[PDB]
């Protein structure tokens, strides 16, 4: 096949163009992504049961549909929050699966239990949607000047925005912020008085006209933290502004007057104080939380809201402008943008390292046309496969350059030595050095190539990631031995003249040059020469080095993906249970004040009311993009220190939580970033002790070094009130159960709901974590219903009520009760120490209390326990290829031993710079190994085909490492100087190049270095000791 393409030129020169031209084609039509996709199927299933409590909704509903769906194909894991509105059961399944089956499965199962769900949970839906609840991007309207009118601004964004977003492909579903907005009514305890009005008789006059009443603070009147009467209009109502309420007729006067609303109470028209409440850069605004369709691209879909957006802009009145504060999108091109940058300094870096040794203009430029043509044809071979250009596939192609150039060296090489140190002409030159060295071409791309395929086949979302690296690297070295064998024959015959092959010009630096690496060589060959004389000797310093590699293991912490700097962040801002908002829109006030006064923060959007942790009064958080990377060169202005900083500034304000954290890098595997630890009661302890064990590891996290911000995510107890109906003897005395919950529903609004019934017991909460003062339990027991024959009758003979605490969420996890926590490691620590403190932590919790890991540290967790037979596995089939290639069981074995030579400098390059066992090292040490297998197979073949013996083989080994020393250097110093733009990144994106460089040029350095003084010995003790 070789000599197919020596004497025909331009039909491998036609070869070539095609697969640049294809290539070329492939990048515009391919998709640009930040990372590929990692989402597992989800299926969520969804229902509401209105007016149930939390317990009541668990048990009715959320544990019935989730003890069905044990069994599904390549369940994960199951979690489930039951709260007092909805049950919600999320199912995530396998890699792999079809999201389709797992959607139709979730939904046959769901058939089979729904018979005995409440009915009026079937008819209000039960929904089964494939989950993509992840927050990508945020719209904000907001009003230049004085434009904004809630109901204007907020039903601008609401209608006109959101319906064409919407529409917009690649928009899953978008959640409205600051939308719901409500008549609001302040009720003077002096005019009340001064009249004969009540406040029951200012809510059932309002109730009149408006029936969507939230009461809160009717018993606070005159100093009140909620409007004591808060109705949420709609377009559609009877009565919209505020004037038609205050025209509300209470009651005649005796002198034939009519009093009003607005004689005893002040009417305002706002933003709801039980929906959501949005703010971007201290201004009111409107928000849309943009949750793009599974399986989109990130980008292009950003791309069409914003087009959408700003064609829809010119139809704003002046004033009305659309921002978007938040967009995770943005960092995609500015991480590609590097990458593709960082893949020119290394193909202008190995080019130096090529010229300092060939030396000519022609001989080089021979394999740099290699690259192109092979990372093109990998281009088009990722269009049809599946693969986007991430910083994955881009990452690989990096790694690629270095060892692409290695076949078409080892050609322009010895064409240049047969063609200098024999005379050869240019086309005969050629001819002879294939039939030479093709197979010293066809072993190392079996090493290398091969490597590479074990990884490809392994479960999880660390598998996606490594199949990215296998097939753009396979496929490149693949391709780098079909051009070595097609194109550099062709170009070396016509290109090359006599001219070229000099074996000592140009005299100064370079001739300086040639001779000390002539002269180094040669101390090569008598440094070599002794470690053989003493080959027992030198073996047990070969059993010392891997000693070290063990220890070095390990001591090594190991951690998932590197912390990134992507321009944004994300601020927990939690109350406790009970506080009312505005109390929490002043506790976001100060976190947002703070960063408009001393952070470099462009756009900060606040929304209270919504928390990944769970709605209500007192929870809010804060999305935060920071200005851009060149006005923050700073140690402190980084995004760890920048949360760190606001965290450290905010513990000391008590009652409150702000817990602010860098955005998760993958938030299709968790909303936030940080751990996923779920602990669990497995054994049927209780809530009581649940809560004990949580408390108390909590205090263990708190006083454990390698743990920081280790926190409940979650909602603590909220108080209410219970009321218990013993004997209800209300019928026996005339009073119906309607006219009683009628008028509790009245004077508590939708807060009044039910609970666990057990003997004639009519168990009753009302929901009071909105810290609303309202009715107390003297009010309860003293509020008045009407029998079937007209009277007034005290409730408290039928009631008695009493405070408590209960949570407002039960959340289940693998079908037992939970508690989600979530931390962070200390600086310095690593991911995975943070992982193994926690569950160190673990050790002397009581019986019944397990843990698991969820979302990215389950994945975490996954890839450090299948390392091991990652590793074990890539190793075999080099081992097997080996074998099946030269059909020996010697060769492998004296091949198979220098891999520990490169895993050393590995894990030197990391443990000195005090990185961690990330997957970007695993990528690398797999590198590492492919590489260093070339290394010693391009020695160990020369040393084999020479000749052959027992009683020790001198002769063969030395001069393979004579011939071979060159040919190595070349190669592994072209993928050192290839990676050292990516150990020594600096900017924007520099925290995965650091981390996956850093291994890897340390790997190569000892895999070279350490090598060659050691695998001329592994073909003599596996040849003495094999006779």
């Amino acid at each position: 096949m070789a000599r197919f393409f020596i004497d025909r030129p331009v039909f491998a020169w036609v070869i070539s163009l095609l697969i640049v031209l294809a290539g070329v084609l492939a990048i515009r039509f391919l998709p640009v992504a930040q990372y590929p996709d990692i989402a597992p199927p989800v299926v969520n299933v969804s229902a509401s049961y209105p007016g149930a409590s939390a317990k009541v909704v668990e048990e009715a509903v959320t544990a019935i549909i989730e003890r069905e769906m044990n069994g599904a194909p390549g369940l994960l894991y199951t979690k489930a929050t039951s709260s007092t509105g909805q049950a919600s059961l999320t199912l995530t399944f396998r890699q792999g699966v079809n999201a389709d089956l797992a959607a139709v499965e979730v939904q046959n199962r769901l058939k089979i239990v729904e018979s005995r769900l409440p009915e009026s949970v079937r008819r209000d839906g039960i929904y089964v949607e494939k989950a993509a609840d992840s927050i990508q991007l945020i719209v904000t309207l907001t009003s230049s000047s004085g434009r904004y009118d809630a109901m204007e601004l907020g039903e601008i964004a609401s209608s006109n925005v959101l319906q064409a977003l919407r529409r917009v492909e690649g928009v899953g579903k978008v959640e409205t912020w600051g939308a719901e907005y409500a008549m609001r009514i302040w009720p003077d305890p002096a005019k009340l008085t001064s009249m004969n009005l009540s406040a029951s008789d200012l809510v059932n006059a309002v109730r009149r006209h408006n029936a969507r009443l939230t009461v809160g603070d009717i018993g606070n009147l005159g100093v009140p933290d909620s409007a004591p009467i808060s109705a949420t209009v709609k377009v559609d109502d009877t009565l919209v502004t505020p004037e038609q309420f205050g025209e509300i007729p209470l009651r005649i006067r005796a002198d034939g007057g009519a009093i009003r609303l607005r004689d005893v109470a002040r009417v305002e028209f706002g933003q709801s104080e039980y929906g959501f409440v949005s703010r971007v850069n201290q201004m009111t605004a409107t928000g849309l939380a943009v949750k793009m369709a599974p399986g989109s691209n990130a980008v292009a879909t950003a791309k069409r809201i914003r087009a959408t957006l700003d064609e829809l802009s010119r139809y704003f009145p002046e004033g009305v402008s659309y921002n978007i504060p938040y967009d995770t999108s943005a960092f995609v091109e500015i991480s590609i943008r590097k990458v593709v940058s960082t893949l020119l300094e290394a193909m202008l870096l190995v080019f130096a390292v090529m010229y300092l040794f060939m030396q000519n203009f022609r001989a080089t430029l021979i394999p740099t046309l290699v690259v192109p043509v092979a990372l093109l044809g990998t281009f088009t071979v990722m269009l049809g496969l599946g693969f986007s250009i991430n910083v994955l596939t881009m990452f690989g192609m990096v790694l690629a350059i270095g060892i692409l150039v290695d076949d078409a060296i080892i050609v322009v090489e010895n064409v240049e030595r047969l063609m200098a140190e024999e005379g050869l002409s240019p086309h005969d030159a050629t001819v002879k050095a294939m039939r030479q060295i093709s197979g010293a071409i066809v072993g190392i791309t079996v090493v290398l190539v091969s490597v590479f395929v074990p990884m490809a086949f392994f479960s999880g979302a660390v598998g996606n990631i490594y199949r990215q690296f296998a097939v753009t690297l396979a496929v490149s070295i693949g391709f780098s031995a079909f051009l070595a064998l097609s194109l550099t024959p062709a170009l070396c015959a016509t290109l090359l003249r006599p001219i070229d092959a000099d074996h000592h010009e140009k005299r100064g630096f370079f001739g300086w040059f040639n001779r000390a690496f002539l002269r180094l060589t040669g101390r090569y060959r008598n440094a070599v020469a002794g470690i053989l004389a003493r080959p027992i000797r030198w073996m047990l310093v070969y059993t010392l080095v891997i000693g070290v590699v063990a220890l070095l293991f390990v001591r090594l912490p190991q951690a998932f993906l590197p912390e990134e700097d992507q321009g944004d962040f994300m601020i927990m801002v939690m109350q406790p249970e009970g506080t009312p908002m505005a109390e929490t829109m002043a506790n976001v006030g100060d976190v947002e004040r703070y960063l408009a006064e001393h952070e470099p923060v462009a756009y900060a959007y606040a929304v209270g009311g919504f928390s990944l942790y769970g709605d209500g009064t007192s929870s809010a958080m804060i999305f935060a993009t920071l200005k851009d990377w060149s006005e923050r060169r700073e140690a402190s202005q980084h995004v760890g220190a920048i949360v760190e900083r606001i965290n450290q500034r905010f513990a000391g304000l008590p009652n409150r939580t702000v817990y602010a954290m860098n955005s998760p890098p993958l938030p299709d595997l968790g909303s936030t970033s940080g751990f996923d630890f779920r602990l669990q009661d497995r054994g049927g302890v209780g809530y009581e002790a649940l809560v004990k064990a949580r408390d108390q590891l909590l205090a263990r996290a708190a006083e454990d070094p390698r743990l920081a911000n280790v926190m409940f995510a979650g909602q603590g107890e909220a108080p209410q009130i219970r009321l218990d109906i013993d004997r209800r003897k209300a019928e026996t005395l005339g009073v119906s159960m309607d006219e009683i919950n009628t008028t509790l529903a009245v004077m508590f609004g939708s807060d009044y709901i039910g609970d666990f019934m057990h003997g004639s017991q009519v168990r009753k909460v009302v929901v009071q974590a909105d810290g609303a003062k309202r009715l107390g339990i003297d009010d309860i027991g003293r509020l008045h219903v009407r029998n079937e024959q007209g009277e007034m009758v005290p409730l408290a003979t039928f009631a008695k009520a009493a405070w408590t605490l209960g949570p407002p969420q039960l959340t289940r996890y693998n079908g037992y009760p939970s508690f989600n926590l979530e931390g962070q490691a200390a600086p310095g620590y690593s991911s995975g120490e943070a992982m193994q403190a926690m569950e160190q932590l673990m050790q002397g919790l009581p019986e019944g209390i397990a843990h698991e890991w969820s979302g990215q540290s389950f994945e975490e967790r996954l890839s450090g326990a299948q390392a091991p037979a990652l590793f074990a596995l890539s190793v075999l089939i080099v081992f097997l290829a080996l074998a099946a290639l030269y059909e020996s069981w010697s060769i492998p074995l004296a091949v198979i031993l220098v891999v520990p030579l490169g895993v050393l400098g590995a894990l030197l390059g990391v443990s000195l710079r005090g990185l961690p066992n990330d997957i970007y090292f695993k990528v690398g040490l797999i590198t590492i190994i492919g590489l260093s297998a070339k290394n010693a197979i391009l020695i160990i073949e020369v040393a084999k085909d020479h000749y052959q013996e027992g009683m020790s083989l001198l002769q063969a080994t030395l001069e393979a490492a004579r011939l071979r020393l060159r040919p190595i250097v070349m190669t592994s110093l072209a993928f050192g100087f290839g990676v050292v733009p990516l150990a020594l990144s600096s900017g924007a994106g520099s925290g995965a190049q650091v981390a996956i460089g850093t291994g890897v040029l340390g790997g190569i350095v000892t895999a070279t270095v350490l090598a060659v003084f050691l695998v001329p010995l592994f073909f003599l003790v596996v040849g003495r000791l094999f006779r």
